[PDB]
């Protein structure tokens, strides 16, 4: 039966488009108002089960670490002053039921070979992919109802979003049928279709369960490729899970991200 | 049947007795002539087929982990200021099938602690600890020597070897019974015994094999010892008398043993 807790999370950005606050800082750490991208996706996947945290690393890897690394000197210059709500802010980032590891990939050579660089750490077991720059916003968390999904199906889960046609060349865009009102299954896997000749209007999200079955697709290159020889062997789903999701990859998200996000959850307001 | 491919190096000593030196620096980062004593210890397992190195890291985890890690810039200092042999040395740290995995423990708290610190890691497989303070000069690596003791005989295995009597305060020291001319069952383990009331002189060192079921055994509740002692009611544990020299690096005196006797035997350096 199915059990998901382990969470692979590639923060190697180059984050090009964001330069030169990236130059010192991996793109999944640049915050949205008071948080990392990479915290709130962390935070999804501990709130949907996960407990293993895998952080696939590359450029200045030591801002991931000493962000979920304990830091005593600031709790100490944090309880001195008597700042509880505060301590809780920096130890209460993750629960101690929740534990992390680091992997140094050997090369910015994109997500299939970032998730391959996790097997060690996965073994065989499924296990979870959520990419930091994909910030979703739900009231229940989407990784957890992708798990669902994928414990019930027995298969591995794409997160997709519905998206307007005229915007697919932007997507991975999957092929499937219904299996119910929100889950697919799926045949093929598209990378950026020309909008006419889609096969669907569902994109692929930055949230994945994959069965390990995946690793030995991947050192046969891209994880959509990865994804696409994994179906020929076993199940795969789409879900059109509930949520809304911020494509921080550009700065026009990353900055609709702040706006909404600083509204929704700090009463910020533009003048 | 048993296959040995991970393994465990605890490298958040704190070296109090090399202090200033480990200041920014693991303990377990200072060089033995030109090679960090964590150096030795990965090329044995390596040598002895481990694939996955898990690295328990504390306090200056960075020097660790930029060791282990590419290092672009210095190749390319190297191929202006003349060297390429030298690459070698740097690039070819690792062999290609290896890899590092890097997990933080908690805080300072001992052997136990540490190897269950690497358990989402490890999961349910059998594993290699070695503790890199213990530098072993061997004709044939001492893991090597333990991982086929484990899987002939489907059990853990404790590196060990004769220590003098008046020693036994320093190591956790078996009793066993033999079962060939190196290898014996271990029946009991206790740690740090007066030398009177130690029930042999065969003491572990730094190289351990060990089954997945250790794991349970420290979280319930600390000791690395207490693990393997409650391990042996529902397991087997063997001890491997090891062929090898083995240096205490934990001492600043054995640390400077170990410089002079591998200084001579592999760089040609004799005292004047
Ligand atoms: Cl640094
Ligand atoms: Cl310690
Ligand atoms: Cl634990």
């Amino acid at each position: 039966h199915h059990v998901v807790r382990k969470a692979v999370f590639p923060v190697a950005g180059m984050g090009t488009r964001f330069l030169p606050a990236t130059k010192a800082m991996p793109k999944e750490m640049l915050p949205v108002v008071d948080k990392p991208l990479i915290q709130y996706a962390v935070e999804e996947a501990v709130a949907a089960g996960i407990t293993d945290l895998i952080f696939v690393t590359g450029r200045n890897k030591r801002a991931i670490e000493d962000h979920f690394d304990a830091a005593p000197e600031l709790e100490t210059d944090l309880e001195a002053k008597g700042k509880h709500e505060l301590l809780a802010l920096v130890r209460d980032i993750l629960p101690a039921h929740v534990n992390c590891l680091y992997i140094r990939q050997s090369a910015p050579l994109g997500l299939g070979h970032a998730v391959l660089t996790a097997a060690p750490a996965v073994g065989n077991e499924p296990f979870a992919v959520l990419l930091a720059d994909d910030l979703i916003d739900a009231d229940t968390p989407v990784l957890k109802q992708l798990i669902d999904v994928a414990v019930a199906r027995q298969g591995s889960v794409l997160g997709v979003q519905e998206v307007p046609r005229e915007d697919t060349r932007k997507y991975g865009i999957v092929a499937s049928q219904p299996v119910d009102a929100r889950t697919e299954r799926v045949t093929h896997i598209v990378e950026k279709p020309a909008p006419e000749q889609a096969p669907t209007t569902l994109a692929v999200v930055g949230r994945y369960v994959l069965e390990a079955a995946i690793f030995d697709h991947l050192r046969a290159i891209q994880l959509t490729d990865g994804i696409a020889a994994l179906l020929r062997e076993r199940d795969v789903y789409a879900h059109r899970y509930d949520g809304k999701r911020y494509d921080c990859g550009s700065k026009a998200g990353m900055f609709q991200a702040t706006v909404a996000l600083g509204r929704k959850y700090h009463g910020l307001i533009p003048e």
